[PDB]
Formats: structure tokens, C-alpha cells, sequence
């Protein structure tokens, strides 16, 4: 149908906007602490602590399969990156601190993303 195509074009354009958002958030992680999944070879107990691991490469895979239907789903995944880290790592660690800085800096980007998603529909 023509409607299915129109819906698909909307999803494609959301994917375009989310790709730009993801790039801007990942720039706020210059140490690449959140770039890849936590290694279960190096942290063998991780899944005993964290039930839904997340990282920027995993988000990118979902994004490129057009797997985010809306901004809320994408933000859920970004929040998991931060929240998982702040639980597993203590306050005095470079990992925790990196997450706080990512959260604070990402808030600005996500604030305008939400306006753009609503604005452009």
C-alpha cells in the first residue's frame, strides 16, 4: 500500500535523525568507555549484576536495522548504558564518573531531539 510506504519513509527519516543523535551522544564519550559490550570473558559475573546490558555498538546495530520505532525506545537504550554503569561501578571510579558526564551532556542533545521529533512529526 501507499500508506505502508509513507510509514516506511517516516521510519527512515526517524532513523536518520536518531543516527545523528547517536553520533552526538557518542562524542560525549571520548574515552570510548561505552562503545562496546562489557566483555563476559573479562567480567564473567556481569550478568549476575546487570540484566539488560547495553552499549553504543549494540544500539547502532538496532538503529541500522530500523529497530527504534520512536525516540522513547532509543532513549530507553541510552538510559540503560548509563544506569547499568552507575550500578555495577562505584562512585569513585572512572567508569561511574564517565556515565554521569555522558548523562549530563547527553540531556542537552536529547532535549532538542524530542522537539525535532515532535516538530517534524
Amino acid at each position: 500500500s501507499m500508506e505502508q510506504v509513507a510509514m516506511e519513509l517516516r521510519l527512515t527519516e526517524l532513523t536518520r535523525l536518531l543516527r545523528s543523535v547517536l553520533d552526538q551522544l557518542q562524542d560525549k564519550d571520548p574515552a570510548r568507555i561505552f562503545a562496546q559490550p562489557v566483555s563476559l570473558k573479562e567480567v564473567p559475573d556481569y550478568l549476575d549484576h546487570i540484566k539488560h546490558p547495553m552499549d553504543f555498538a549494540t544500539m547502532r546495530k538496532r538503529l541500522e536495522a530500523q529497530g527504534y520505532k520512536n525516540l522513547h525506545e532509543f532513549e530507553e537504550d541510552f538510559d540503560l548504558i548509563i544506569d547499568n554503569c552507575m550500578k555495577y561501578n562505584a562512585r569513585d571510579t572512572v567508569f561511574y564518573r564517565a556515565a554521569v558526564r555522558l548523562r549530563d551532556q547527553g540531556g542537552v542533545v536529547l532535549r532538542q531531539a524530542r522537539r525535532e521529533v515532535d516538530s517534524i512529526g
